[PDB]
């Protein structure tokens, strides 16, 4: 048996929706990544208990001239992933905007994850892990600080997926 899961991932520009992507299903990183451009689009199969999950994994263009085709990427997604950047506060401010937009145009019972990435980064740290996990608790949404960088928390978010999706 398969089991398949479309997962979108949201966020500001440069705060590392492809990287995380990328380490996940190629195991690589790239610091000279470009900007996503439409969207990317791969795919990995991970053993959940008895059963296995594909994930059918939805990359989107942060840039503020794709913002429009969201709706597209979230529509029929099994969970969201919206991410941030620990080392720019703006990006975490910004959370409760994409979550807002999730709540009012996305599907009704979506499992929602919050990803603070960069957490390798730690000497210029602007949001701090309790406030953000602060956040995530207030709206039951799934929290992990991550880093594509460095392999940290990236198959244990797509696990809490899988432990949450119906
Ligand atoms: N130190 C560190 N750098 C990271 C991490 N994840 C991504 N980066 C870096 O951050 C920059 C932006 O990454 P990218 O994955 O392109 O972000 P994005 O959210 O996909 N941007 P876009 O929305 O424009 O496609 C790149 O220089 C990349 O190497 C991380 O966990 N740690
Ligand atoms: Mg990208």
């Amino acid at each position: 048996s398969l089991r398949e899961l479309k997962v979108c991932l949201l966020g500001d520009t440069g705060v590392g929706k492809s990287s995380i992507v990328w380490r996940f299903v190629e195991d690589s990183f790239d610091p000279n990544i470009n900007p996503t451009i439409g969207a990317s689009f791969m795919t990995k199969t991970v053993q959940y208990q008895n059963e296995l999950h594909k994930f059918l994994i939805w990359d989107t263009a942060g840039q503020e001239r794709f913002r429009a085709l969201a709706p597209m990427y979230y529509r029929g997604s099994a969970a969201a992933i919206i991410v941030y950047d620990i080392t720019k506060e703006e990006t975490f401010s910004t959370l409760k905007n994409w979550v807002r937009e999730l709540r009012q145009h996305g599907p009704p019972s979506i499992v929602v994850a919050i990803a603070g990435n960069k957490c390798d980064l730690t000497d210029v740290r602007e949001v701090m892990e309790r406030d953000a996990k602060d956040y995530a608790d207030s709206i039951h949404a799934i929290f992990v600080e991550t880093s594509a960088k460095n392999a940290i928390n990236i198959n244990e978010l797509f696990i809490e997926i899988s432990r949450r999706i119906p």
